[PDB]
């Protein structure tokens, strides 16, 4: 015999539970409109309807985003999830930004259905608090048959979120396989593994744990597609992506991108034994031609009330596009980039009574902290919502006094496994940087010019090893974030300064027009 799974998946929706434009920015022109919780529900329910053997999962990274978790801190997600009717979510590590409290109250309780993590261990007082309200796996029905889902976090978790130190992050393979195992005895036969670590993990996990029969994850913003894709998104494989497992068998890996802007759909065909004899689909376009549900969108608009508070008071205007895509500040200049630095500078020099940092006309910027652009073409509004979903860390941009060898090094880390859309590329101001990709990590940087702080006229002069320089950055890489160790151990002094949002809506008042260019900051050759 043969049985039929349809496995309907998303991750990494970063709270973007209202519809959205094109890029993930705030949803304008709605006949273009894409994604959000409304339209998604429609489209489950158009397939739980037509097939008889379903499962909605979510691989991680539904907190944090939007102005809809700064509001309602979690507390969206558990509900917008609940009535779409989720089988399953894996723990992702932005649901840990709010502490272990943020997400054990607003979300591990309020959620209907299981919430996964197997390499997530609990120790100390946190144990017995949290036992049972996270699981390593759980064990679905799915009509005559079961369906063992095992669930996986990042292990890079403790160095970009708050677990604190009550939660250890075992190695995922190491943490996955004992589970597995101990399914299969449990006489469970089709295992999906569920989780939160990457496209390259996902795939480790795929050929090193025997056992799983599929692997559905997140965390990369992995883009498949078998054929021609339907938007802007270039895919990095086929979906499925088949891994050929160490123990002989074709294991499909899956993942649909982010923002919600698809839903993932896979159709496994399994035999009486739980082996995979096919599977095929594609993650689905969320886009107009499907129509919001009715009873969600007014349910969303209820909830939506509180946050246009957020939305009232124009700050400003751009009349420029606001780069702050992944795919532009991850891999090279991007204007948003320089918007937020020339802020930075700009607004430290208003404190002008602070004698030590007012003439401090350096900046870095970790481009994977800049999570959203802003549309130029509705009279380009600036909202502080708009400006939430760029900066939605709420960090402060802090201020140290570095050795030039310490940039030189930061510069190199900037660029050490580029290709990889990894977020410690570094957006600058007041400095203008050359790469060399040819060369190798470590000896890329082949030009690094920085502005003079002891000359009357600021010009661009080479950065020199023995010297000494003020430069302003988030408290993030301040405090060794994105790997940036030579930061932490080697800075000479840090000052906690302003919170990230204000500092860039005081720019953006102040300037009242903004339009930050792609000046040649940052040069390849
Ligand atoms: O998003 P994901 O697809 O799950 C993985 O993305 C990874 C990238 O995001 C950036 N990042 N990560 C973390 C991060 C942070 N504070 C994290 C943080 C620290 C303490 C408390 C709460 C939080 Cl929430 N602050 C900035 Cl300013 N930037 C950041 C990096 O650039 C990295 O490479
Ligand atoms: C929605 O996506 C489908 C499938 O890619 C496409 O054929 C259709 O034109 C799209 N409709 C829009 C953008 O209105
Ligand atoms: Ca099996
Ligand atoms: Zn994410
Ligand atoms: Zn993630």
């Amino acid at each position: 015999s043969m049985w039929e799974l349809t496995i309907l998946h998303t991750n990494d929706v970063h709270s973007r539970l209202e519809q959205t434009s094109e890029d993930s920015s705030k949803c304008v022109d709605a006949s273009r409109c894409m994604g959000g919780v409304a339209r998604l529900f429609t489209k489950v329910q158009q397939i739980r309807r037509a097939e008889p053997n379903v499962l909605l999962l979510d691989a991680g990274d539904q907190y944090q985003g939007t102005i809809w978790f700064t509001v309602y801190k979690g507390a969206e997600v558990a509900h917008f999830m609940n009535a779409l009717r989720y089988d399953a979510m894996a723990l992702g590590n932005h649901e840990f930004d709010n502490g272990v409290e943020g997400l054990i109250e607003p979300l591990l309780k309020e959620a209907k259905f299981p919430i996964l993590s197997a390499n997530i261990k609990a120790k100390g007082p946190l144990a017995s608090q949290i036992s049972g309200l996270y699981l390593p796996y759980k064990v679905l029905p799915v009509g005559d048959e079961v369906v063992g889902i095992v669930g996986y976090t990042s292990k890079e978790t403790p160095f970009l979120s708050n677990p604190g130190t009550n939660l250890v992050f075992e190695d995922e393979i190491t943490a996955l396989q004992p589970e597995v195992d101990k399914l299969k005895t449990l006489n469970v036969n089709k295992i999906i593994a569920l989780g939160h670590s990457g496209f390259e993990m996902d795939k480790l996990i795929a050929q090193k744990v025997r056992g799983v029969d599929v692997v559905v994850g997140g965390h990369s913003n992995t883009f498949l597609y078998t054929g021609n894709p339907p938007s802007k998104e270039v895919p990095a494989g086929k979906y499925p992506f088949i891994v050929t497992s160490d123990d002989g068998r074709k294991v499909p890996v899956v993942q649909a991108y982010a923002f919600g802007k698809y839903l993932g759909y896979l159709k496994i065909e399994f035999d009486e034994r739980g082996n995979v004899i096919s599977s095929h689909g594609n993650p689905i376009l969320l886009n107009s031609s499907i129509p919001e549900d009715p009873s969600i969108k007014a349910d969303i608009n209820k909830w939506r009330i509180k946050l246009d508070d957020y939305s009232t008071q124009e700050l400003g205007k751009t009349i420029v596009y606001l780069d702050g895509s992944s795919q532009s500040c991850r891999f090279r200049e991007c204007n948003m980039g320089n918007l937020i630095c020339d802020a930075m500078i700009n607004n430290n020099l208003r404190h002008t009574d602070e004698m030590f940092w007012n003439h401090v006309s350096m900046c870095i910027l970790n481009g994977g902290g800049i999570r959203s652009p802003i549309d130029e073409r509705n009279d380009g509004t600036i909202t502080w919502e708009n400006l939430a979903a760029v900066l939605p860390f709420g960090g402060t941009f802090d201020l140290v006094q570095l050795k030039g060898s310490t940039l030189k090094k930061a510069f190199e880390h900037s660029v050490h496994r580029y290709g990889q859309s990894t977020g410690e590329f570094l957006q600058v101001g007041g400095i203008h940087v050359v790469y060399d990709l040819s060369r190798k990590p470590g000896d890329r940087v082949v030009k690094l010019d920085v502005l003079c702080t002891k000359c009357r006229v600021p010009s661009y002069d080479p950065l020199k090893m023995d010297e000494v320089y003020k430069v302003i950055l988030p408290n993030f890489l301040a405090n060794g974030g994105d790997g940036f160790q030579m930061i932490k151990d080697e800075l000479l002094r840090h000052d906690s300064g302003d919170q990230d949002i204000n500092v860039v809506s005081t720019y953006i008042s102040k300037m009242k027009v903004i339009y930050p260019a792609v000046e040649g900051r940052i040069k390849f050759s």
